[PDB]
């Protein structure tokens, strides 16, 4: 009850305890209270002269490092881990398009040639409009790979940012030069006896996160649309009720659409769908970011977010989990073992001990994904009928709101959206990026903050876990306009869109940057002048901090529900919470109270409205 | 009590001088952090997300909040440890590519290509067309491209990897270990260690091996070869060691860190007539520290003031007029210790920023003017030195240095066949590259020198890099006359060649020379590196770069001994994989032994075993 706000989670948690199955909430209590030095960030294991803990003797490390350097180093490596997670996903997308471009990817094509030509033209490919698509693709592959090289002075997509913003980064030393390069430079700087200035460390951490948002994640988003289709607005369902008792239930979990879109195509094969075991159909449901993206591009229903993954298996109806990499809890392998579920992994980078590994690459995806769906149809026969309990009834959601889709709904230009903001019908925009964290009652903060913002005529752009949260709350449909303020509801009914726009997965947060950059460029101001905000009310992962860091560094005020492990240095904390405002035009806000967070987000939005000479 | 800190009299005098002056040393701070955190020492702590942090216990706390066990958690921490060290070398190599490209474009005043012959040879080796006869700047530019591509994401294997025997390359490929890109493997390691990605301890150790190979065969190797191209390939030469290199009558500039791009330009500025005339001092004195000092010693014969733990004690002498630092292994306490005196602590790299220092950023386009400004800062500081607080402890010791692979082969008449013949006869029973640092957990240089003395006594030639250079040098082991401390066979070889029984091959980056030498001997014999009577030791290691070095040695076939254990004892599976499992996979393994004599037995035992596998006595 205190663990989650959802009845489907409640039913599955009670089912888990009766079956003696330990959940992520059960293990969170074992690790609470946690280590104070680890919680403060005042611990360092970067060499075997240590480990060192800073006290308040023990003021410095053995090498002489103070709490400032130690805390900043840990935080840069935290960000580097998150940027690395997106970086590799984007590299994987580059490899796939090259396989298509070279004609070495059976079942893969370029779904959105129009976007390919536009992106290629945008990044400087000559005659991208009229040359053969595979050549245009190959040239774009080269540009992207160069951003994963070490000879650029700035990443390709950075030109989307307003000039004032690009000039600021260059002056500050923040211009991201290469995706992998900045990750390595961060790891270099955090080695003993290298960067021992907390400001320089935070600057490069900002540089590293910008290499994600304007590099790794952005390449990942745009190539995904090129290969799998650009999302259009569409209807679907959410919650554990997406699982059908009468169908073979395949759950795609992780991030890579290269796999999940091939799992979907294999289930649509005539020979596979024919398989014969008491199967009414082959039901595919989404999890995590690969589910978000399958929802965006295919309308496939989503079973749940981060904390719903273990409870999805406990239902007794998950026949298989097809996983790749990132945010896939290893406990899934043990819980699936308690049932019949075949836990299948597909990435060479995402290995789990005890799993069934069927490695998927573009050259063998069609045959391997077809083999995987047969493993699931086999597992559907061994499912115990006694231990099945699908809790809830699914909820309708609308999804597929890319920037392409938003502009289409606005008639082609951002001016109607702009005009609504100048009038005050839409007072501002807040991108909510949150995850789930067992330290917070599940989706309470996410849904509460979302409800507050739309009540104040502030449009919410949702990605990641908040998608399942707002969707379960009925906020992802046009009819949710009745829960928004008069001005925002007026806009939404005019556009036929919900007051919360689902823009995709964690990688797709680059869409929010692209949108902010477009509005800033259209108006001739910096992103730090737009009435925008970002929130991660229930974040947990390195990727969330990398996202939060690149939002702040791009001019977007960013709220965090839980603090990072940096409180052990008040200097680092003050830089993140206040000092960054003077440097990059935005800052971090830490607030566990979602209502106070709405006040803080709205206050900044109001302030930027006044700087534009507008009424709030 | 300070006699237990170091084995050297210059260190003793400075530690006792530090105690009287109330200056806290790295040894004083080591005792404050002992006993350390047990979970951190075991590796059973994880801070990779804010669902945690998590500690594993030995029924609660068996797993992390995400479900991760001690195996995954310990392996993740160790992979990130390796990634930090590879990252340190990676960026140094990237800096040298940037420098050669500046030379190649004519945008680097004072920089030239010292070794055109090596440039043409390296370019030809990596596939540059007509590298032998085309203009040097074009040859350089084409080589710059090859190196940058190894810092890209489109190669299937790094360029220098072809030096390895085919059998070794086939093994890496089968295992999934082939390093594809320098930065790529670092990022992939960080990706794998994110929550919910690689949760298989075997896969994690494999990629850590892949990442370290991207260093030794990539970052460090590019760093070594381009450095020789730009600053000269080391030839054997004489020099002095210890704190006595500092002259009371001269302006004392200490270069500390790693980048020769700066230190070789600091040396040239001191040789300028106006700068040398500006110095009321008797001379301008440049001395080496850490790895940049190793490299100035190798290529210029510049004396070295001391190793890792001697850096703070160098300032306490009261004679260090300036410290020119860049990045890596430069303790931030140096800024506070220098503040107690007149010393100007100068930093030059954008990547190595220290709070409170005098920052004069050095890049190839402005090095000549900036380094000239830095030497003037030091000449200014020479006037502000208090004569009362100066006490230079010891008298310097003669050393011989400059043993690159080029130098070794030259001493052998051009081919490794004489070196090979001595090994088949048994005059040289094997080779051990000692890579150690210093660690306040061990009496300074005790284990290093003790192991070195034991090995040469058993006819085992020692190849020294890094800190052990100052260690063996202070012990009189770096001169031809040190043959009297070796066995009959090894002493016999050394007298024939006129070389010491311990060969100084450079800095930590220069450990790639040892790989190049092993690869050459293995290729010449038609066997794997795992078939050679070779070993590696880091008796007093501490840093991420040392663990990356040890990991890439093990992964290339070289048995590697560590004096102190890494933070992995919390998982017996990871420990057994490092200590035994790797032997079945890569033909070599880690050996953990704090007793240097037992370490010599362990190193010699493996050497003996590989001699038998080659059919030798
Ligand atoms: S880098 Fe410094 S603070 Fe960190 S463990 Fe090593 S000695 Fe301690
Ligand atoms: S990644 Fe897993 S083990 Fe590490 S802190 Fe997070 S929940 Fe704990
Ligand atoms: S566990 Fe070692 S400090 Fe937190």
């Amino acid at each position: 009850r205190s663990r989650s706000i959802w009845d489907d989670a409640h039913a599955m948690l009670e089912k888990a305890k009766a079956e003696g199955i330990s959940t992520v909430w059960d293990r969170a209590a074992e690790q609470t209270p946690a280590c104070k030095f680890c919680e403060l960030g005042t611990t360092c294991r970067n060499c075997i002269m240590g480990p060192c803990r800073i006290a308040n003797k023990m003021r410095l490390g053995v090498c002489g490092a103070d709490a400032d350097v130690i805390v900043a180093r840990n935080f840069g490596r935290f960000i580097a881990g998150g940027a690395a997670g997106h970086s590799d996903h984007g590299r994987d997308l580059i490899e796939t398009l090259e396989a298509v471009a070279e004609g070495k990817a059976p079942g893969y094509t370029i779904r959105d040639v129009a976007k390919l030509r536009r992106i290629a033209a945008e990044l400087g490919v000559a005659d991208a409009a009229t040359r053969p698509a595979h050549d245009v693709a190959a040239d774009l592959v080269t540009i992207c790979y160069n951003d994963f090289g070490s000879r650029r002075n700035a990443l390709a997509f950075l030109a989307r940012a307003p000039q004032v913003r690009r000039d600021l980064w260059q002056r500050l030393g923040m211009t991201p030069r290469g995706v992998d390069r900045e990750i390595a430079e961060m790891m270099h700087r955090t080695h003993m006896g290298c960067d021992n200035d907390h400001t320089s460390l935070l600057v490069h951490a900002a540089r590293t996160a910008l290499a994600d948002g304007w590099g790794g994640s952005m390449i990942g988003t745009e190539l995904s649309d090129i290969l799998f289709g650009t999302p259009r607005p569409r209807q679907s369902t959410v919650n554990l009720g997406v699982l059908r008792k009468d169908a073979v239930n395949i759950l795609v979990h992780g991030h890579n659409p290269v796999v999940s879109e091939m799992i979907l195509a294999a289930t649509r094969e005539p020979a596979v769908r024919q398989a014969d075991a008491g199967a009414a159909d082959i039901n595919v449901a989404g999890l995590c970011c690969t589910g978000n993206e399958l929802l965006m591009r295919q309308g496939i229903p989503m079973a749940g977010n981060h904390l719903m993954t273990e409870l999805a298996i406990v239902t007794g109806a998950a026949d298989a989990i097809v996983a790749d990499y990132q945010c896939i809890m290893p406990s899934l392998v043990q819980i699936a073992a308690c049932y019949h579920t075949r836990f299948v992994t597909t990435s060479p980078k995402g290995r789990f001990t005890g799993a069934t590994h069927v490695e998927v690459h573009p050259h063998n995806a069609q045959e391997r994904c077809r083999e995987i769906v047969m493993l699931a149809i086999d597992a559907y026969t061994r499912r115990d009928p006694a231990r099945v309990d699908i809790p809830s009834q699914p909820v309708s959601i609308m999804s597929g709101f890319s920037n392409e889709a938003i502009l289409e709904a606005l008639g082609g230009t951002p001016k109607p959206l702009i005009d609504a903001v100048v009038a005050g019908q839409i007072r501002g925009f807040v991108g909510i990026v949150g995850c789930n964290n067992p330290k917070i009652r599940q989706d309470s903060a996410n849904v509460t903050l979302t409800r507050e913002l739309i009540r104040r005529d502030i449009m919410v752009l949702a990605t990641g876990c908040v998608t399942t949260a707002a969707g379960k709350a009925g906020l992802l449909v046009p009819e949710a306009a009745s829960k928004a303020g008069e001005g925002l509801a007026a806009v939404c009914r005019s556009l036929g869109v919900p007051p919360v726009l689902h823009m995709g997965s964690c990688v797709d947060n680059s869409r929010i940057l692209q949108l902010c950059a477009l509005l800033a460029t259209t108006l001739g101001v910096d992103i730090s002048d737009l009435p925008v905000g970002a929130s991660s009310p229930e974040w947990y992962s390195e990727k969330a901090a990398a996202i939060a860091m690149y939002a702040v560094a791009s001019g977007i005020p960013t709220h965090l529900g839980l603090p990072p492990n940096i409180l052990g240095s008040e200097n680092v904390t003050a830089m993140a919470l206040h000092g960054l405002q003077d440097v990059v035009g935005a800052a971090f806000m830490v607030e566990p109270d979602p209502v106070k967070a709405a006040d803080m987000l709205e206050a900044h939005i109001v302030a930027r409205r006044a700087r534009l000479g507008l009424t709030s």
